[PDB]
DNA sequence: TGCTTATCAATTTGTTGCA
DNA sequence: TGCTTATCAATTTGTTGCAC
């Protein structure tokens, strides 16, 4: 499923223009991203939640010269599931 | 930012309704885990994509009881940010 | 787009049951 | 989403740059 396609399923589901849905998921979804640059955590019962990660710098190794390396500190988005999400994808046995 | 906050905010910059941003991403949301429940990839354009991911069996460990357990094979939900999205969190260079 | 070095290395997550 | 086990064990991601 591409953008496009999930427009289609949810202009269907909502009862709204195929312009509609791609409008407000594209803005959604550039609103995600800008609540996580700026360091807010997204929250979405159920769905999951969004957020933004510090990483301490490491060591890595170049793999030409064989050389150690400092990667530097840095922030990254990161997702966890929620609930529905993870019994969805797995169904509960025990 | 909750469910109703970013709803708020994505009724404002589309020209909706509450009602209607409300509608649309609640669809959008169970339209996604569904398709990746039956195992389809979900790649969304400047966003990221979401997958189904195999997990193998694994060991733990009984925190009642501190007995060995065997976590049974399963699969999990995984997003991988876009290229957009981890340049805007941390600025190239 | 893979695939790629290190006898890597910082990281995530799951395991009970109750609050 | 908390604390609460293991002197846990499995994941992921990154390090460079080619065409594997």
């Amino acid at each position: 499923m591409n953008k496009g396609e999930l427009v289609d399923a949810v202009a269907e589901k909502a009862s709204v223009t195929k312009k509609q849905a791609d409008a407000v998921l594209t803005a959604a979804l550039e609103t995600i991203i800008e609540a996580v640059s700026s360091g807010d955590k997204v929250t979405l019962v159920g769905f999951g939640s969004f957020e933004s990660r510090e990483r301490k710098a490491r060591e890595g190794r170049n793999p030409k010269t064989n050389e150690k390396m400092e990667i530097p500190a840095t922030r990254v988005p990161a997702f966890s599931a929620g609930k529905l999400f993870r019994e969805k994808v797995a169904p509960p046995k025990a």
